[PDB]
């Protein structure tokens, strides 16, 4: 009944702007979504969001007659290189449906099938690396998951090798988007974005930026001198609406902006399920069960990762807890009341926490922190807007069926041919860089000696 809407502690004239000098904001986020409830208030010198983290406020904000895709304050930085691409574009923007439009089919089921064997190309070459491990050797998960996921959208995508696997340190491209990423998050926290102090910072940002773009116009070089893959879409594919084909300035931003999307969130993924996997060994049990049973042949096809059903539940529910892109970001459309207590005009800004979403008792029960994937048997059982790790509506993820597809097959290889060991009894330590991913996670890997 108009409800006064909490507010985490200030800092005088900086209001609640030092929250975010942390290199964990998402987890410092959840923490006073634990303490405040379902929605706050967050302040900063000049701008205000409102946090969300009920299924009863979510669904809610999920109606897209009522609240539009916001390019929160990050997106806003990213948009420094990602442009008016697909992910850091405004809806109203010419450029997102033509580019949507254009950009869907390369996400068809005839599509999918065409980049199976290109996914198998990159998963043998990490099932092969773990093969060729010596007695006590480990494995450093995140960085190999980031090896296979960028080299896959690389090679689906673009016909391009990274050739991450042929390199003990990772690819440049990584090296300076991880730093794009992290420099984005460190100006959340920064009072006074034009103070000296910051100019190296700056310089390093535009360097970061310069190394993603030769490698783009490199990608465009190399089609150019001879596919039908995503890249030949961008070049080729005309909008039905216009009849017209993308500009040279937005295809630019597009590929810069599937290398990004297209792995970080999937090794995140990859890294938090195998993660939940060896702290949970009765399911880890039950996918290698589900892996050996499906997968009767040396190189997995198309219709056998369609199969592993447990797998794909093992995913969902790696998501429920660590979604790898733990927020989005919403605007009112028009003045309206959310949940029949919060007044909001038109532009007010909403912030979905989507891993406090999935924290929402009064959804999955007492049991939320528990890793099980039987949550997910049944979609229709499960309430409307309770599960958002790909995002909302018209806006949400171009790629989720080819991360999943990725996901499913690499995961299913791996529980194939390896028995696993959290040989360190590894503490879960996330490391924010927008998106979430484990830090530091090792494992051992004994070989089931099956023949690729
Ligand atoms: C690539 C995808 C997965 C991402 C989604 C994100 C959504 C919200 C972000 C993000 C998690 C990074 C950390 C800050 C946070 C939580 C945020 O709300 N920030 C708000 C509010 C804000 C924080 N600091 C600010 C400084 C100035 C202005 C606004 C802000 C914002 O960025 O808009 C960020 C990571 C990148």
């Amino acid at each position: 009944t108009i409800k006064e809407m909490p507010q985490p502690k200030t800092f005088g004239e900086l209001k609640n702007l030092p929250l975010l000098n942390t290199d964990k904001p998402v987890q410092a986020l959840m923490k006073i979504a634990d303490e405040l409830g379902e929605i706050f208030k967050f302040e900063a010198p000049g701008r205000v969001t409102r946090y969300l983290s009920s299924q009863r406020l979510i669904k809610e904000a999920c109606d897209e007659s009522r609240f539009d895709k916001n390019l929160s304050q990050a997106l806003k930085f990213v948009r420094d290189f990602a442009g008016d691409g697909l992910f850091t574009s405004w809806t109203h923007e010419k450029n997102w449906k033509k580019a949507h439009n254009i950009l869907l089919p390369s996400f068809s089921q005839q599509a999918m099938k065409g980049y199976h064997a290109m996914m198998v190309d990159i998963a043998v070459q990490l099932v092969q690396k773990w093969e060729r491990l010596n007695a006590d050797e480990h494995i450093e998960v995140p960085e190999d998951m980031t090896r296979l996921t960028l080299d896959t959208i690389g090679l689906c995508g673009f016909n391009y090798r990274f050739n991450s696997f042929y390199r003990d340190q990772p690819h440049p491209f990584i090296t300076s988007m991880v730093r794009a990423l992290d420099e984005a998050m460190n100006k959340l926290q920064r009072a006074n974005p034009d103070d000296p102090a910051y100019d190296e910072n700056k310089r390093q940002f535009q360097e970061d930026i310069k190394v993603m773009n030769d490698l783009v116009d490199k990608i465009i070089a190399d089609r150019k001198a001879s596919s039908d893959d995503l890249l030949t879409h961008m070049l080729n594919g005309k909008d039905p609406e216009t009849g017209e084909p993308l500009d040279d300035e937005n295809i630019r931003y597009q590929i810069i902006t599937f290398l990004i999307a297209g792995h970080e969130t999937t090794s995140g993924l990859l890294s938090f399920a195998l993660y939940f996997l060896v702290k949970n060994p009765h399911v880890l049990q039950k996918a290698a069960e589900e892996a050996a049973r499906v997968l009767v042949d040396p190189v997995p096809s198309y219709k056998q990762v369609k199969q592993l059903k447990y797998v794909g539940m093992v995913l969902n529910e790696a998501l429920r807890l660590w979604p790898t892109a733990p927020a989005f970001s919403l605007y009112a459309k028009e003045d309206t009341v959310l949940g029949g207590e919060y007044p909001l005009e038109k532009g007010d800004e909403l912030m979905v926490l989507i891993p406090q979403l999935h924290r929402d008792k009064t959804i999955w029960g007492d049991d939320v922190e528990e890793f099980r994937p039987e949550r997910f048997e049944n979609p229709s059982a499960i309430p409307q807007h309770a599960f958002k790790p790909f995002g909302n509506g018209q806006r949400a993820c171009i790629g989720q069926q080819f991360a999943l597809h990725e996901a499913t097959l690499v995961l299913g290889m791996m529980l194939k041919h390896f028995d696993f060991e959290d040989h360190t009894n590894y503490e879960l330590d996330i490391k924010e860089t927008l998106t979430l991913k484990p830090e530091g996670f090792v494992v051992k890997a004994k070989s089931k000696k099956i023949p690729l």
